[PDB]
């Protein structure tokens, strides 16, 4: 038993050993994890920066925000992979082999590894998140389907002036997203007016998204929204049950989300609410613009072993386990003989997760045991597709058949001085942003008033040298 640190957290939950996965892993591997982040923390950026002044690094540092990990690499807070995996990972040595566009994801400037990324299954699947809208109140009220952000305005507040739930109460929540942080707040928010929270590509240039007058527009417009009780007006505290609350108590009309995931609550809340029918629906046009911005990436985050870790070959081996046909199927899938069972070789879910009596989704019941736990694996589509409904499958090809969904810009890697200054940069714009937009959609400041003043912050912080930074990586 190899008692191992470990910084982990995602989508606000601190890894917990105990998980059926990670015993499983533990008893394959005999890597015996202890979280240094504690089960109270929710909020993984200030955690991971508390961390960074803890004095020793755990054995393994695991983040979500990939350019900050491999910064830390740079400094020599993690230690290079690259010979550790030619001589002790072949499973990771074989997945970079036959995965050039992955092995470009995990390898720095300076032509070290410092991390394995979490990857998507990008190549089979890669679209993300759509809009959904309640059919049966759209049915239910007359209304047609709302084509433009107009008429998705004109919708929106029709579910929230006349009743289509039916019980005589004003409790309609017309629109509501589903995030841990105020980030995937905006994220959900602002694609529906063609603007991003974030960086993104422009004919060959790279531009920062909330310094653009789109996004000015999107929070303007979000702003009335608010006031006219269009969008939740717990949006930014609700937290990641949002939708589950919201669908299965039927307030909630529509929404910006993953597909499958929210594909799953048609068959969910079938018998709870008659009739529930939460439709996909292409992205609604603005000005003609019929795009969205929503794509899966190749990766999310990653994680790498610390310089203070005291046995590198275990942890290389334990990175390697996730990577075998074993290892990768028990991180997809959870354990065999209760997530999933064998039928000719080939994983088929249970009703554990697929008919799961307390209404939990199906990728909520996998997350449970410890399966799709971010760290640095591989992500199997089959697992995907292994629950996902026949209007989820569909979906993914009606957002390929109709080319609305444009790639996401791939995370930039630079030089070890600029990356330092670029992320410094990136992080104090980031702060300031998701300061003013939260100020601006709630009311308590005025955009037309204070959006020059905004723009010269950005610029004080370093905007134009962070632009310059992108698009010499570009
Ligand atoms: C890597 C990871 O855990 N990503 C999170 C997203 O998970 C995806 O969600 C869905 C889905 O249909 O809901 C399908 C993909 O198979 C799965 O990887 C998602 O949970 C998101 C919510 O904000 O958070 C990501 O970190
Ligand atoms: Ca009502």
């Amino acid at each position: 038993p190899k008692e191992t640190t470990i910084f982990a957290m995602h989508l606000g939950k601190a890894l917990d050993p105990n998980l059926p996965v990670f015993v499983k892993a533990e008893k394959d591997t005999n890597i015996k994890l202890v979280n240094v982040a504690s089960q109270n923390q929710t909020d993984q950026i200030q955690a991971y920066n508390l961390m960074l002044t803890e004095g020793k690094l755990p054995d393994i540092v695991s983040y979500e925000l990939s350019a900050d990990l491999e910064n830390l690499g740079i400094e020599g807070g993690l230690i290079p992979l690259e010979d550790l995996i030619n001589q002790h990972a072949p499973n990771l040595k074989k997945f970079f082999e036959e995965n050039p566009r992955y092995k470009k994801d995990a390898v720095a400037v300076d032509g070290h590894i410092y991390m394995i990324p979490n990857y998507y299954d990008y190549f089979n699947i890669k679209v993300s998140q759509g809009y959904f809208i309640r059919q049966d109140w759209l049915e239910k009220l007359g209304l047609k389907e709302p084509r433009t952000v107009d008429e998705l305005y004109t919708t929106l507040k029709a579910f929230r002036e006349k009743d289509p739930n039916g019980n005589g109460k004003k409790d309609e929540v017309p629109f509501f997203v589903r995030a841990n942080n105020v980030r995937k707040v905006l994220t959900s928010l602002v694609d529906l007016f063609k603007a991003s929270p974030i960086w993104y590509e422009e004919n060959g240039m790279v531009k920062y998204g909330p310094a653009q007058k789109e996004f000015k527009h999107a929070i303007k417009e979000l702003s009335k929204w608010y006031k006219e009780g269009l969008i939740d007006e717990e949006i930014f505290t609700r937290g990641l049950e949002s939708r589950d609350y919201l669908l299965s108590n039927n307030l909630g009309g529509a929404t910006d989300d993953w597909i499958a995931s929210t594909s799953s609550y048609n068959r969910n809340l079938a018998d709870k609410i008659p009739g529930f029918n939460l439709k996909l629906v292409l992205p609604y046009e603005l000005n003609g613009n019929a795009k969205t911005r929503h794509a899966r990436t190749t990766y999310l985050g990653g994680w790498g072993i610390s310089k203070d870790a005291k046995d590198p070959v275990s942890l290389i081996k334990y990175f390697d386990y996730w990577y075998s046909v074993e290892g990768r199927r028990l991180w997809n899938f959870g354990i065999e003989g209760s997530e999933y069972t064998l039928v000719d070789g080939k994983p088929v879910f249970t009703d554990k997760v697929l008919k799961n009596p307390d209404g939990k989704t199906p990728l909520a019941v996998l997350r449970e045991v410890g399966a799709q736990y971010r760290l640095g694996a591989f992500q199997d589509a089959q697992y995907e597709l292994g629950w996902a409904s026949e209007s989820a499958k569909a979906g993914y090809k009606y957002y390929m058949d109709n080319d609305v969904v444009l790639d996401e810009l791939p995370i930039l890697k630079y030089t070890k001085e600029k990356s330092k200054e670029f992320v410094s940069i990136d992080t104090a714009m980031r702060a300031v942003v998701e300061e003013k937009a939260q100020q601006w959609i709630l009311g308590s400041g005025d955009i037309d008033k204070e959006w020059d003043a905004y723009i010269k912050r950005l610029e004080n912080l370093g905007l134009s040298k962070a632009e310059q930074i992108q698009n010499e990586a570009f």
